């Protein structure tokens, strides 16, 4: 079982913190939405527009289900996964840290490299604060850690997250 289910909105460091995580562990790192490609040699894209989008989350569904009973390392769950109420199910009982950021925060970060993202207009940000209020209730619901990485460095966020993951020596007996 995964060492960390890591969840999260575009923004929330979700990738960098993945890797950053893993590296200091020393385990191995799985993304859910690379997996579904690996798995069917479709693009996300390609299956959403063609097999719809109920049968893209059964897909999703079934490579999270296997990736909690198979994996030990840290497991980055696609963004929409949570939607599924089969994945809420099968979350519980795992370690599930929610990379927590606010609505106006997501919208700094996720703007790019222009310089003036308000010039482009308000679509974006807009679409972007839906999402946010569509997703952030469902990962409080299945988190068992919630981090707040407002305006802290990813390497914060890790030892934040470290710090709460830590395993006693084994026993005499264990061993
Ligand atoms: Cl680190």
């Amino acid at each position: 079982a995964p060492k960390a289910v890591l969840v999260g909105l575009p923004g929330s460091g979700k990738s960098t913190i993945g890797r950053r995580l893993a590296k200091a562990l020393g385990v191995g790192l799985l993304d859910t939405d690379v997996a579904i490609e690996q798995r069917t040699g479709r693009s996300i894209a390609d299956i959403f527009a063609t097999d719809g989008e109920q049968e893209f989350r059964r897909i999703e569904e079934d490579v999270v289900r296997a990736a909690l009973a198979d994996h030990d390392g840290v497991l980055s769950l696609g963004g929409g996964a949570v939607t599924s109420p089969g994945v809420r199910a099968a979350l519980a009982g795992h370690t599930v840290v929610y990379l927590e950021i606010s609505a106006a925060e997501g919208v700094r970060r996720t703007g790019g490299n222009t310089v003036r993202p308000l010039l482009a207009g308000p679509d974006r940000a807009e679409k972007y604060r839906a999402l946010m209020a569509k997703r952030a209730p469902l990962y409080r619901r299945v988190a068992t850690m919630r981090v707040d990485t407002n305006r802290r460095n990813p390497g914060a966020v890790v030892r934040h997250i470290l710090s709460r993951l830590q395993v006693p020596s084994p026993s005499e007996a264990a061993t």
